[PDB]
């Protein structure tokens, strides 16, 4: 019996959205779809430019662990904010979804992260991040006894951009297999792994990370091939469990030779993408905790992820066990 | 020609909400569809009881500005948020919208006022708020040019909560009216009207207020009867001009012994009825100051109205002004 099912690591960020036409963004040198890392001076600057906004609790991790708990099973986070305003919206809103968060502040400075998340006409989502008190996270903030207690930890590749967290990162994969647990990893962003491409295979390649979550983009950049079906003989070779998102196309999950497809839901209309991944990956490593087929992991991936993009704001306000339970997910 | 055609005066606040169950309101002795005030430990303690939230830009006057700039009108706000994060995310907000806020902050604490907004199955709102900062917001924050340069200044009942609100907004009843402009009032919330009954109608019958805005319970209350035809002729008796909301039965438009009955707009559902009576509000200054007959603001209030109720937020997220033009009431 253990206290965890899933435990994420990730960047703690507050969201804050709005609506743009195209011509924002290419007037703003802002690169669509992806996450743009971004200074304070920059902040400020497409803050005063960006429209009346929402703001929400986000982080690719955080979400992914909400979603967990929204599902039923038990989460827990590690992430830094600061002890500010902002800081305490991230810590409210993880703790009140019923995550274990116990991560403390450091100070007040850097101020806690915040990503301007621009979404365009088409559902799309380009992201502005400014990391703030991220990068402050380290081994200090690894809670041993919960990653003993974790059946799954899982991280984001985002975390290489801050300094010292791949450090925690190391500690957490240690820990994990000493405990028998397994390590989980998403790839994050398409640009991400271009930055940390040769890292990424080598924690895959070591036995670190055991199960991979990337989408289309994110896997033709892992492998630098405009080959899709390169790009899935690969990662199936290089992890013991890839699970593979195709936006509106679905998902195939890969486990040494076997291919698992699951169709993506239809869609009413898409409202806001952001967030459909680490939602995905709540949904299968949910099923994944509670002995779930690898098939029906992907299901309530899929499910997960299709609820998220009919919404605005990154977690979902709905529930999704209740959704699981009318899909007869369960 | 002037600056402004509307400036609004009212507690500035940033809104957190979240969807609950009747039994959540009953548990926590909150008054359903109304304004609770509250103090810093039991705002603590709320939030601590509450689900995962969004944050977004309140305080009814500020939706009111906001919503007069998005329609196409020349806006202008006073309003008292401390110098932290959520008077940063206030002042954002209403600036990007297009109006006019130049409230310098007194420093840090009280932190910027909040309201706790639940929203139950029925789509009603039930607001808890700790005014913060607001209590600070006196006669130093009249910028007696704006006052001066505005066709309508327009305050909430809600300003004789805290201490000197009051004393400000009497100072731009003089300058308002020796510079030949009008005043306007918004009764707010029915429970305020019963803790300032007096002063409100004093405020109308003195002159120092020209326009009223009420909903039926408002109404009601100012006269302490249930028969709404009673409070009607009450209502044009003790003011030039009366704007009564009655939720899905629309509005009437009060002139002495004429009255103009308006319909609500179709509604596709009733998702937050936060920011209906500000955005009435918004409709039919905007329409009262570009000239327009009683009939036609009553029309713009409706469809402003009708309109905010049918997203999460009080401030509308899609274009007014487009809807007007769409509406026939450009
Ligand atoms: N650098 C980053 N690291 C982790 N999460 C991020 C980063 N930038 C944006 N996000 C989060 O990604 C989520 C969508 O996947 C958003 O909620 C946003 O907060
Ligand atoms: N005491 C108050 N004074 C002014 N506005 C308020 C108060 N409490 C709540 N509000 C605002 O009322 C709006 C809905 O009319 C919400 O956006 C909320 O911010
Ligand atoms: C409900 C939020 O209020 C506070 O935390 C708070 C209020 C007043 C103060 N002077 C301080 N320091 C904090
Ligand atoms: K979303
Ligand atoms: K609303």
């Amino acid at each position: 019996m253990t206290r965890f099912d899933v435990l994420t690591v990730g960047n703690a960020i507050v969201d804050i959205i709005s609506r743009c036409n195209d011509q924002f963004l290419i007037d703003n040198q802002i690169t669509k779809a992806a996450m743009n890392l971004i200074d304070a001076e920059r902040a400020e600057l497409l803050y005063s430019r960006m429209g009346p906004a929402l703001e929400a609790s986000g982080g690719s991790a955080g979400n992914t662990a909400a979603g967990v708990a929204n599902l039923g099973g038990k989460a827990a986070y590690f992430g830094n904010v600061a002890a500010d305003q902002l800081g305490d919206i991230f810590t409210h809103d993880i703790r009140a979804q019923g995550v274990h968060y116990q991560t403390k502040p450091k100070g007040a400075f850097p101020p806690t992260a915040r990503s301007m998340i621009f979404v365009t006409e088409d559902g799309e989502r380009s992201m502005n991040t400014y990391l703030g008190a991220c990068v402050e996270l380290g081994p200090e903030d690894v809670e041993a006894d919960v990653v003993a207690d974790a059946k799954v930890t899982y991280f984001e590749g985002y975390l290489w951009d801050p300094p010292r967290a791949k450090e925690a990162i190391l500690d957490c994969a240690r820990i994990a297999h000493q405990h028998g647990r397994e390590m989980s990893m998403t790839l994050s962003d398409s640009f991400c792994v271009d930055r940390y491409r040769g890292e990424f295979l080598d924690l895959m390649r070591s036995g670190k990370v055991d199960i991979v979550f990337a989408n289309r983009q994110e896997a033709l950049s892992l492998y630098q091939t405009d080959d899709f079906e390169e790009a899935l003989n690969r990662i199936a070779a290089d992890c013991k469990i890839a699970a593979v998102t195709m936006s509106e196309n679905g998902a195939v999950i890969l486990k040494g030779r076997e291919r698992y497809y699951v169709n993506a839901i239809r869609i009413r209309e898409v409202v806001d993408t952001t967030g459909a991944g680490d939602l995905f990956a709540s949904g299968f490593l949910y099923g994944y905790t509670q002995g779930r087929s690898l098939e029906d992991c992907g299901k309530l991936g899929c499910l997960a992820a299709g609820i998220v993009i009919q919404q605005i704001g990154p977690r979902p306000m709905t529930s999704l066990s209740e959704a699981a339970k009318q899909a007869g997910l369960i």
